């Protein structure tokens, strides 16, 4: 196969219903890549159009330092393979879990660094008239050696002015998207990013539904166990404002005083 011929598989680094991700060395350049290998989705299914959204997003998206670089995608032997940039820091989700294990944490400065960098990624995507629609720790990836946060997993990417919306994780989902209101989709990414940072700040696991789910959608910031400045807190707070029009845009976010620099 092209997979075996072009690459040497080093180790499986991720698995799940989405398939599996392998750390691979490309024989030609000797560089490390992350390759997702999954069953070729059923024609007409959500998994197909999910994969369609991923591959067709890079047709629009160029290279950006806060978006995981895409190299190629192909199908063979009833399997689909996507070759991406390898981020040696793994996902933000794993980093959060590792913090919990060894009792470390992200300092307030590091949290603002995370917000700004992913903010820069969102600004570019939005400027291409696209929206990510699934921003969460597991979809944020880390490159080190000196720390670069990159947006990955474009399986939910869709147009701004042509809304075809497949909802993302309910834990990060803005209420207006649930209400089938797609007039301000960029602000949905902003909403999810705030909760993503709140996750990195060491907050308890976000609710999938129920009471405290609604309280968050009311604009209530989840309890954070560490001391953040009231100014950073208020920024995160407005990012989850019930009115998406009061939430800052991505380009307004990256220009914000508390974040710079
Ligand atoms: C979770 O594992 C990793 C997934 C990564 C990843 N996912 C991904 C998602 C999707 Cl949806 C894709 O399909 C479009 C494709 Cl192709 C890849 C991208 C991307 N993109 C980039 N970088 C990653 C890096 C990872 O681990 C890095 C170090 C792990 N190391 C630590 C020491 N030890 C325990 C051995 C394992």
């Amino acid at each position: 196969s092209r997979y075996t011929t072009e690459f040497h598989e080093l180790e499986k680094i991720g698995s799940g219903e989405f398939g599996s991700v392998f750390k691979c060395v490309k024989r030609l350049d000797g560089c490390i890549y992350a390759i997702k290998r999954s069953k070729k989705p059923l024609a007409g299914s959500v998994d197909e159009q999910n994969a369609l959204r991923e591959v067709y997003a890079h047709a629009v998206l160029g290279q950006h330092s806060h978006v995981v670089r895409y190299f190629s995608a192909w199908a063979e032997d009833d399997h689909m393979l996507i070759q991406n940039e390898y981020c040696n820091g793994g996902s933000l989700a794993d980093a959060i879990s590792e913090n919990y294990r060894i009792m470390s944490y992200f300092k307030e400065a590091e949290l603002k660094d995370l917000l700004l960098q992913v903010g820069r990624g969102l600004r570019y995507i939005h400027s291409m008239s696209l929206v990510h629609m699934d921003i969460k720790p597991s979809n944020i990836f880390i490159s080190r050696t000196k720390v670069m946060f990159k947006i990955g997993d474009l399986g939910h990417v869709t147009r701004i002015s042509s809304p075809q919306v497949e909802e993302g994780d309910s834990r990060f989902l803005a209420n207006e998207v649930l209400q089938e209101n797609y007039t301000h989709l960029p602000k949905a990414d902003i909403f999810a990013l705030a909760l993503t940072v709140v996750c990195a700040a060491g907050a308890e696991p976000l609710p999938r539904n129920g009471d405290q789910w609604h309280e968050i959608r009311q604009g209530r910031l989840p309890r954070i166990p560490q001391v953040l400045s009231q100014e950073f807190t208020e920024l995160l707070k407005v990012m989850i404002h019930p009115d998406p029009e009061r939430r800052p845009s991505a380009m307004a976010l990256v220009k914000h005083s508390v974040l710079l620099s």
